[PDB]
C-alpha cells in the first residue's frame, strides 16, 4: 500500500552540484556526475566511494551504463560525449558533433548504439564501437532534455523545452509520433514500452499512451518549474512513480491511484536526481549546490 524507504547512507565527495546518478544494470555500483566535471563511482549496496573518473573539460549533466556494466557515457557542457571502460576509468571515445552543450544520453539495451540530447536542439545516435556520429536528427526547435531507448531499443523518445515530445525509429532517424505547450524537461519508456512519462516544468508529471496521445495518469505535489528532473517507474517492490522536487524532497506516487504514498526528506537542496536500484526497494537521489550529496534510501516493498 505505502513503501518505508529510509535513509541508509549519504555519499559526500562532489565538488560542486550532482547532476544525474544511475545503478548499474548489475546492481553492483551507482555512477555520477557532476558540475565539477567528474564522474564518481560508489558501491549500490554500502555506499562506499570506489573512483573517480576524468576528462571533461566542463560540468556533466548525465551519465549512463551499457547492459553489461562495463562501459559509461557521459553527456557535458563541453560539446562532447565520452565513453569509458569502468574498470580502468579510462577514455575510450570522444563523440564530437554536437554544437553546444550535450544534457542527456543513453545506450540502447544492445549497447552497439549511444543517444545523446542537445542544447543544439539535435538528438545524434552514434556509434559505440567506432564513437562516429551515425545519425543527427533534427528533433526539436528547443534544447533537449532527455533521451530513451524504449526495452528492445527499435525506438527513440527525445523531450525538449518546445513542448514536445517525440519518438523516433531507430533504425531510420524517422519520427513516428510528435505528443503535443510547457517546456517538456524530462522523459522516458515505461518498461513495457507502451507509454511514456513526462515531466513538464508546470509542476507535473504525466504517464501517456503515446500511439493513442492520450494521458493516462497525472502526478503533482512535488515542485518542478526550473530544472530538468529525472523520473523514474519502480518496480522492484510496489509499483510506484518516483521523482526529485525543488522543495528538496524524494516524492513517491502510487503509479494506479496518483496518491502521494512517501515524501523523502534529507536533502538540502533540488533533487535533481533518482534511480531506482535493478532488483532491490533502493533509490538514489542527488541534489544540488546547496547539498552535493547522494542519499541511498532502503524500503520493504
Ligand atoms: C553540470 C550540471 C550540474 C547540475 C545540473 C545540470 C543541469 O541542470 N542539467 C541540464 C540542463 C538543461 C538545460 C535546459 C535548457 C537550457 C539550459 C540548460 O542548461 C543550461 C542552459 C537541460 C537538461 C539538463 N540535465 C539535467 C540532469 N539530467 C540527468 C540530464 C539533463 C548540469
Amino acid at each position: 500500500v505505502k513503501p518505508n524507504y529510509a535513509l541508509k547512507f549519504t555519499l559526500a565527495g562532489h565538488t560542486k552540484a550532482v547532476s544525474s546518478v544511475k545503478f548499474s544494470p548489475n546492481g553492483e555500483w551507482l555512477a555520477s556526475s557532476s558540475a565539477d566535471k567528474l564522474i564518481k563511482i560508489w558501491g549500490a549496496y554500502d555506499g562506499k566511494f570506489e573512483k573517480t573518473i576524468s576528462g571533461h573539460k566542463l560540468g556533466i549533466s548525465d551519465v549512463a551504463w551499457s547492459s553489461d556494466s562495463n562501459l559509461l557515457v557521459s553527456a557535458s557542457d563541453d560539446k562532447t560525449l565520452k565513453i569509458w571502460d569502468v574498470s580502468s576509468g579510462k577514455c575510450l571515445k570522444t563523440l564530437k558533433g554536437h554544437s553546444n552543450y550535450v544534457f542527456c544520453c543513453n545506450f540502447n539495451p544492445q549497447s552497439n548504439l549511444i543517444v545523446s540530447g542537445s542544447f543544439d536542439e539535435s538528438v545524434r545516435i552514434w556509434d559505440v564501437k567506432t564513437g562516429k556520429c551515425l545519425k543527427t536528427l533534427p528533433a526539436h526547435s528547443d534544447p533537449v532534455s532527455a533521451v530513451h531507448f524504449n526495452r528492445d531499443g527499435s525506438l527513440i523518445v527525445s523531450s525538449s523545452y518546445d513542448g514536445l515530445c517525440r519518438i523516433w525509429d531507430t533504425a531510420s532517424g524517422q519520427c513516428l509520433k510528435t505528443l503535443i505547450n510547457p517546456p517538456v524537461s524530462f522523459v522516458k519508456f515505461s518498461p513495457n514500452g507502451k507509454y511514456i512519462l513526462a515531466a513538464t516544468l508546470d509542476n507535473t508529471l504525466k504517464l501517456w499512451d503515446y500511439s493513442k496521445g492520450k494521458c493516462l495518469k497525472t502526478y503533482t505535489g512535488h515542485k518542478n518549474e526550473k530544472y530538468c528532473i529525472f523520473a523514474n517507474f519502480s518496480v522492484t517492490g510496489g509499483k510506484w512513480i518516483v521523482s526529485g522536487s525543488e522543495d528538496n524532497l524524494v516524492y513517491i506516487w502510487n503509479l494506479q491511484t496518483k496518491e502521494i504514498v512517501q515524501k523523502l526528506q534529507g536533502h538540502t537542496d533540488v533533487v535533481i536526481s533518482t534511480a531506482c536500484h535493478p532488483t532491490e526497494n533502493i533509490i538514489a537521489s542527488a541534489a544540488l549546490e546547496n547539498d552535493k550529496t547522494i542519499k541511498l534510501w532502503k524500503s520493504d516493498c
